[PDB]
RNA sequence: UUUUUUUUUUUUUUUUUUUUUUUUUUUUUUUUUUUUUUUUUUUUUUUUUUUUUUUUUUUUUUUUUUUUUUUUUUUUUUUUUUUU
């Protein structure tokens, strides 16, 4: 969503709530990141 | 919840028998008579050293493979209604 670079962030309860989605979306990429990379975006998009 | 019954009535002394009578000493036999020394045999005569063989002759490094590729939240139900 391009509204979501250019939006100010004062509340602390939006920050969390925006940092955990930065935060989950990352940590999705190392359940196959060595073993089959190429072939995700699969299981990627279902734990999401 | 409960509804019955739940005293007693007979009999219950005794009657026989219960001393004793036999037998119960003894009579045989019961010493002994054989046999019972000894007569063979009983030294020895073979054999008994030795004669083979007995070193060795092969082989004995190595040649493959050896990461990974899925899935992995949840979706129902969940008071009671008698009798006593």
């Amino acid at each position: 969503d391009s509204r979501a670079y250019g939006l100010r962030i004062t509340d602390m309860s939006t920050l969390v709530s925006a940092v955990i989605t930065i935060e989950a979306q990352i940590w999705i990429l190392i359940a196959k990141a060595v073993t089959a990379p190429d072939t995700a975006e699969e299981s990627e998009t279902r734990r999401w």
